[PDB]
């Protein structure tokens, strides 16, 4: 198999990400990868997670998933919390805010 591995699926648990930053920004949608658990409500991922996914599809404004955060319910949202925990359901929208700027001040 030369080839390899290639061709991604789709999941069915779907999410909203908004740029906190750009409020006039389009809304991206956000597919999580599936668990070794069934598909009834996750109820057992972990914020952390999110915070990766999420900026690793914002990479276009998002530099790192470490100095960013997740923000939901008006409200941020810890690595030490569930989508149980808060009550998050596939069709919500959270918002990105990044800790800080780069460093070199511009604009």
């Amino acid at each position: 198999g030369s080839s390899g591995s290639s061709g991604m699926s789709l999941s069915d648990w779907h999410l909203a990400v908004k740029l906190a930053d750009q409020p006039l920004a389009p809304k991206s949608i956000l597919q999580l990868p599936e668990t070794e658990l069934g598909e009834y409500s996750l109820g057992g991922y972990s914020i952390s997670f999110l915070k990766q996914l999420i900026a690793g599809k914002l990479q276009e404004s998002v530099p790192d998933p470490e100095l960013i955060d997740l923000i939901y319910c008006g409200r941020k949202l810890k690595d030490d919390q569930t989508l149980d925990f808060y009550g998050i359901q596939p069709g919500s929208t959270v918002h990105v805010l990044r800790k800080s700027w780069s460093g070199p001040s511009s604009g």
